[PDB]
């Protein structure tokens, strides 16, 4: 349901603010990728490590959930 998967801190991931619900929310580079964020305000960062928010309605809104967490 939820994407399970943990980065650590030299790892890159996303954020987007068009899709996030607060700052603090990232999902992981294939998540981005197998998503839809054209013109989404979107970067790909470091975030201190993380666990993914892809499918996570309370996180992360459902248009950017990717193909596989819809
Ligand atoms: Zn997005
Ligand atoms: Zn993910
Ligand atoms: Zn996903």
């Amino acid at each position: 349901a939820v994407c399970g998967s943990v980065w650590g801190q030299n790892d890159l991931a996303y954020r987007c603010r068009t899709c996030e619900h607060d700052p603090t929310c990232a999902i992981c580079v294939p998540c981005f990728q197998n998503g839809n964020h054209k013109d989404h305000d979107y970067s790909i960062m470091y975030t201190g490590g993380g666990c993914c928010d892809c499918g996570d309605t309370t996180a992360w809104k459902r248009e950017g959930f990717c193909s596989r967490h819809k």
